[PDB]
């Protein structure tokens, strides 16, 4: 679940489905919490390599 | 970005949109992620804090 995967998801396109736009904008949150979090770790992980 | 938030945003309906299982299955995927990434900082700071 890379960001260049989420922010390329497509998915199947059918009458009266979700709105595209509304989706994706929900999406690049998703993604943008996992990198920050993936962040947080590197940080954790670092103050008990030095430690 | 709790599950339930995730789980339960909502999405207009246009005329040709996405599927919409498919997002929900994507999103579901998504917050089994984050919430995996938390319990990963969570275990990182109790080490930090155990010394």
């Amino acid at each position: 679940f890379t960001p260049n995967e989420i922010k390329n998801k497509e998915f199947s396109r059918v009458k009266n489905g979700l709105e595209p736009t509304e989706v994706a904008n929900f999406l690049e949150q998703l993604s943008t919490e996992i990198e920050r979090l993936k962040e947080d770790k590197k940080q954790l992980e670092k103050v008990i390599e030095e430690r």
